[PDB]
């Protein structure tokens, strides 16, 4: 164990409307993590917007996956301790060619 | 003060294809963790079309993100730190542009 103490004081979005592979975002809670509310990417469509506006399917939208690290509870139901742990999480969506 | 311990032991190239793709930038800072942050630079002002040509009529844009990060508080503290928030390109995406 590697304990340290975190004080948790802390002291765009509607331009990727535009973008060929746009996504809307999902609430993802979990009351064993901080942060318990992660916004998680859902790319629209399966394809594309394409020239035209239209959805062309030769192109696909796909999540970007990150990795990120949250704070799980530990021991369970813990307020004040936890232990750092990875997850993958959608932070937007991009257009590929298959 | 929200005051919590947190232990650091960590439980636990698709992208290429993009229309707007994108390499990682190395951003480090001694006094925060995680000390390293890849971040994403995109490789081109515009978006790549069908022949693989890139195309100036759209742009390739970097998604902004808020994420949290720890700072060293009292500064060079290897212990104690405090919540805070920073801004970090997670990729590109391709946008067409306002008119
Ligand atoms: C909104 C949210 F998704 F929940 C969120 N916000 N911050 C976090 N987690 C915070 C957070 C910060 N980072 N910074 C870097 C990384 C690494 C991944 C290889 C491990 N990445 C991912 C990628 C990107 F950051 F650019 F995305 N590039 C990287 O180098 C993950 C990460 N996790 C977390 C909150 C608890 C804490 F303070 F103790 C510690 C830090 O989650």
């Amino acid at each position: 164990p590697r304990t340290v103490m975190v004080n948790l004081n802390i002291h765009s979005s509607d331009y990727y409307n535009r973008s060929t592979s746009p996504w809307n975002l999902h609430r993802n809670e979990d009351p064993e993590r901080y942060p318990s509310v992660i916004w998680e990417a859902k790319c629209r469509h399966l394809g594309c917007i394409n020239a035209d506006g239209n959805v062309d399917y030769h192109m696909n939208s796909v999540p970007i996956q990150q990795e990120i690290l949250v704070l799980r509870r530990e021991p369970p139901h813990s307020p004040n301790s936890f232990r750092l742990e990875k997850i993958l999480v959608s932070v937007g969506c991009t257009c590929v060619t298959p």
